[PDB]
């Protein structure tokens, strides 16, 4: 794997690690269909050394168009410590998102993945898959969707999407798991024309906590919801609001 000039987006370097926040159209990891352009590929680039850390740092991973923090090691300690913080669950990865459907109680999907049966680049819940555990909490109401704040266990393919498609709830956007179903009765022109444009998972990485690999310390990161989240949020809440006027007053 060679570097390429590909910018990334530092909300914090130390020493021995790197905290980004990745943008959509962003793979993290080359793959089958995806052999470069990555964010391995812009690590090398970034700092060369990092070649002689397993994975070029990378511990764990989002998907192409989920947008929002990662941690990154920049030295061997970095990493291996890393990993064993990730598989003793002592890492909160959370999640903002925006699902379809109102829903009425936060919870835990605790389901296994597999790829789908038929459909190579999707993924499934399937009782032989690979474990899985997400949890979520309703932040915020809309009128037939529904703002979350998730939290992971694990990080297997597509798990927040998968596991949310799972549960009736797949997010607004999602081009593989049913994000974009017909708009609300009675929606706005700009809440139709914004839904209609939102073509992404509406799923983003907002914050990392975590043990300092080599110093110990407990340190917490933001990333901030982005503009296009923004948007979809903010046109929901007003539709919501317009809801409630109509059916709050006796």
């Amino acid at each position: 794997f060679e570097p390429q000039d590909i910018p990334l987006d530092i909300v914090y370097e130390d020493e021995d690690i790197i905290i980004i926040n990745k943008p959509r159209d962003l793979v993290v990891h080359p793959g089958a269909g995806n052999p470069d352009g990555t964010v391995l590929n812009a690590l090398l680039h970034y700092y060369p050394p990092i070649a002689d850390v397993p994975r070029a740092g990378i511990v764990h991973r989002l998907d192409k168009d989920t947008t929002g923090l990662m941690v990154v090691a920049k030295t061997v300690p970095a990493q291996t410590r890393l990993v064993e913080s990730l598989q003793r669950r002592e890492i909160t990865r959370e999640y903002e998102a925006v699902a379809i459907g109102h829903m009425t109680a936060g919870g835990t999907v605790d389901e296994p993945i597999s790829r789908h049966p038929t459909k190579r680049t999707h993924m499934a819940v399937h009782p032989m898959g690979k474990p899985a555990v997400t949890h979520y909490r309703i932040m915020e109401h809309f009128r037939v969707h529904t703002r979350l704040r998730l939290r992971l266990e694990t990080g297997r393919t597509h798990q927040i999407r998968v596991h949310m498609a799972h549960i009736t709830h797949p997010l607004v956007g999602d081009p593989v798991y049913g994000g974009r179903p017909r708009p609300p009765k009675g929606a706005s022109e700009a809440f139709i024309s914004t839904l209609r444009k939102f073509d992404r998972q509406a799923l983003h990485a907002t914050m990392l906590r975590l043990y300092h690999p080599i110093s110990g310390i407990e340190m917490e990161w933001h990333a901030p919801i982005p503009q296009d989240m923004v948007e979809l949020i903010e046109v929901m809440r007003a539709d919501f609001e317009e809801h409630k006027d109509e059916v709050d007053w006796l």
